[PDB]
């Protein structure tokens, strides 16, 4: 690989509704979204089925659970610009048209929630800088103008909430190293300039919170291998070294924090199987990459059920939607193998960012 | 103070709302359910005012935000039976009347979420059991009949989620000792038998998750001091010893998690002023406590703000609601002095157990 | 039990030797001084057989190993002096006669190493105030003249190092408060003034070193708990609050750190059994206290052999000593049940502090 | 660098005394091993000077504290025999002269302290294997013949004890990876089969042990870079996946664990000055590489004073010795600019393995 390469992306957007059954955005071979869902948040739980959203879109769908709980979902459109749509009621399956936010877009979108409820979606824009744009008041149909917070990306932006409450942004830049970008204070329009985290990284990054409330980020690096960092906490500006993992990874990583609080970490390894690695420890060492049957086709995407069993889904090679899970919520519990979620098969739209 | 004493409870219940402002609910001369709230989420935010919910109650009142973001409050009816009403639309001051879901009950109100997305109302009953009551539609008014847990309570019960989703409830026994009783699966009809933790308390329990999702209880002991006790976790059914912890206090606890992830608790002190203790370290032991200049005449109620900042609410000697707060962020924020939320003053309707 | 009384001592008090040998030191019928120890340390070693020190004594004995290996054993004579013997050789039974050290000795004397090899002495003295005396060149026998450190002791002392090398000694006051004094630069004659830990304990202090640098001791309480408080650590001055744990204990706790790191608590408990708790996690609560078979006349005390196996000896109803241990290295091993090390009966020779 | 390569090592070989001063022994123009010694355990020593064991040496000596507070070091000699000499009495400056433990050596030797207090030394020896001699009394001249442990080593060996008393050695194989074997049982000769730890090294492994009783092994990787592996302990027979941090090294490394139980590891870094990292948190990230002013011209060794302050010695450019260290015992403390220890210059000794 080279060092300007974007690792494989996962297929599918993926969130928890109010009652916290888990559903499933992706884009089909005729260019709409479609979703599935859960019908139950139970470990046996039948999907519903997949069900369309009307319209032609360009890019991977991001959704996120608004603080009303309905979910809205997140495209670039045939205009290139930016569309969304959105559950009019929480757990329901009423959703309005696919409605324009405008702007120029040039990456896939990533929404994030402010802490005082207002969603906030970061692009890369025409000029590929860092743009956003946000509800005024939280969980309504009043957004803001767009706005530019500059940089120069080549990777999509990856949101997340500092345990203060602040929104921070990490996208790989014209060096190819990871940077940020930070509200200075919580959920207001006040940020930070670009930052450097160094590194040289191939992949989008990831970002979680530890339990700790310090930001850890993931990312596959120039050698192909996994990387994390984290913030040196305790009022500190600070982040720590870099460490890689060693195995080679072929996709872009998936990170969860299972319900002891301690990190996972998934991703398509190097013989194209699903690897996963977890903190042996709290804040430990990092276990020897291990491997679940079958040849997968896209990154992984994890999610957590509403008893906090980890669910992971991923393109097959008959280009449907697969998912296997922890059969309990023990940390220690067992996997399924890979099972179909049949219907459609699916593509990637992620934005070809060169 | 006598075994069977139950500590001084707090003058308010308060709730985040989905835009994560701080609303407190109370009981005034009237004997009517008053409230306030923050008018923004911000350090510096003006509070709206008391405004007043037609109608005579008998216990204090319980709030819970919905999984669609709106505000529930629960309270016992000059009946005896259990009342509740809502926020309309997330995050707007368009509240039900007071209507009624039956029963005959004995205690305050406790009021947990589900990890489904439903509410559950948790009550001494008329035969001194647990009674429970819950949506049988995540945040919708279909709500099912009454149940009986049996048992014998002579506390209110304090309910919580366990990290995997069961809920938990703890209340005192006829024994004055502490007693527990849970789901067996997450979010399901399937409850344990009741089980005892032993010990003597001489308040309600109150509980909060560890970062590593183990529910820890706090309580004050026969002795007058706090004591605690946590379960052992990593898939045991075990809990730890209890330990007391040195100082005489003279309310019920109140327990939080700072942005930090470890545990705070405050409860008013020997010389009835607000007391404060911390975890110094990750499960560590605990400082001494700090005081707070100004007597007070409740226990105190906390919470977070939308920045993790930690207020403290509390009834003065002038029977209105006090509150200061962390000016700060950082876990070693400086402190405000008293402050006044004026308007109304309140009574403490906590239901008397006797 | 009344805030002045001191809980039963242990029988012996124990060594291991250059070569990791346990030996064992306690008073007999004659009022002598006798040793036992492992042949060879090894799981299944046997003992050697009680050998005596020729003389009358008036205390229990205390033993340390040198900086060269070689123990050295501590005791009061009959004329109330101190008195000391050595082996000549390290891992050989070839001991010095008793020699004098002079002083008049009102307690147990107690001894630690200095982190530069030396050893010294600490004893309550004529007037109940503190005195120590100490090694000039470490492991010779050249020794100071007697000094005074003041105070007021209740107790016997218990002494320890802090992980940056200053010895630390604690010891119950006329207050029945726990109080401590402490070298204010490593192994040097520069002491700080005496201060409170303010608690009232009913045993002898117990201190330990965690892992993290930070001392932490255990005594038994006026409620006849055991009860442990530690040092903040991270250059502070300061401690925690007092904590304590549940269960009624009957003689002086003994504290141990195992292979893992976390710390084990010995002590009779209220039945006259052996009781152990433990931390479960880092730092963590405590356990339940687990109970041994079998009734004991003497407090715990506890060593760990070459190979981290923790061993525990007590006096029995024979008045003879017994011990028991763990099979295997492992933090989950079994133990043995009592076994007898005959040869010889025992006698509390503790000075009688009142 | 190419995966064969041996990373430079440090110039001299340390050690404690009995009494807790350093020593240090390299080799001089002259062939013949010095040594130089703190007179006293204090933050302001003097150094005696450098002293001369006469005859002729073939390899880096390694030095010991004997379980009877005696140093004795380990040589090559001219014969590529093992040799050996030691202090007859603890702190003293009498030395043997140069005694012959035969063998034929090709590594330099390493020395380790059983936990029955016998010394063992590893060599590679004539056939690439590993080879080891013991004392068979702890502290005593009277030494095992030479043994096999098989293999084929292509590094220096490191050995450590575990938690439990088992000796374990570390030793890059013909594979260039790291292999380990292993005591079975604590301070017996009973091994293991070699096992492969995988990864490519390009220096000797160094060895040290956590808090917890977990081995941590480091060494620089095929990219240059410090990585590190860790026992997962709990009684599994497992450890960690690898892990790597940014930085090119041009050195080997030098770990110590600092006296609040935390991890550093020094080296000589890309620009040719000293770094250091630390974790920043228990088990933590590690810090990002710190650099001291001044060129170097080996490894660092690093050792622990008395107090616990962190001390490190290289060659200079002068080819001389020189050191620096904390000024205090604080995890925080500052640090000394390099000084020279004069008197002699040294050249490195090692065995060309190659």
């Amino acid at each position: 690989i080279e060092n300007s390469a974007i690792a494989l992306s996962g297929i599918v957007s993926v969130a928890n509704n109010a009652d916290n059954r888990l559903e499933v955005f992706g884009v089909s071979t005729d260019s709409a979204v479609w979703h599935n869902w859960q019908t139950a948040p139970l470990p046996n739980s039948s999907w519903a089925g997949w069900n369309k959203f009307n319209g032609v879109v360009t890019s991977k769908p991001a959704v996120h659970r608004n603080s009303d709980g309905r979910l809205e979902v997140f495209v670039r459109g045939t205009d290139n610009a930016l569309w969304h749509n959105w559950q009019t009621a929480a757990d329901t399956n009423t959703w309005s048209s696919w409605q324009p936010l405008y702007g120029g877009i040039t990456s896939n979108p990533e929404v994030c929630l402010n802490s005082d409820g207002r969603l906030e979606v970061f692009v890369r824009g025409s000029d590929n800088a860092l743009w956003h744009i946000w509800q005024t008041a939280a969980h309504t149909n009043s957004w803001s103008n767009w706005k530019s917070l500059g940089g120069t990306l080549t990777s999509n932006p990856a949101a997340h909430l500092n345990a203060d409450g602040r929104i921070e942004v990490f996208a790989r830049g014209a060096d190819n190293a990871l940077w940020h970008i930070w509200q200075t204070a919580a959920h207001t329009d006040q940020w930070s300039n670009w930052q450097s985290l160094k590194s040289v990284i191939t992949s989008d990054p990831v970002v979680i919170n530890n339990c700790d409330g310090r930001l850890e980020v993931f990312a596959r690096g120039a050698d192909s291998t996994l990387r994390h960092i984290s913030q040196i906490g305790s009022d500190s500006v600070s982040w720590s070294n870099w460490q890689c993992l060693d195995g080679v990874i072929t996709s872009a990583p998936a990170a969860v924090k299972n319900i002891s609080g301690q990190l996972e970490v998934f991703a398509r390894g190097a013989d194209n199987t699903l690897w996963r690695t977890w903190q042996t420890s709290h804040n430990g060492p990092w276990s020897n990459w291990s491997s679940f049957t079958g040849i997968i086709a896209s990154a992984p995407t994890v999610a957590k059920n509403s008893d906090g069993r980890i669910e992971v889904f991923v393109l097959g090679l008959d280009k449907a939607l697969w998912h296997l899970w922890q059969t309990t919520s023990s940390t220690t519990s067992s996997w399924t193998t890979w099972a179909l979620i049949g219907g459609i098969t699916l593509i990637d739209a992620s934005v070809i960012l060169e």
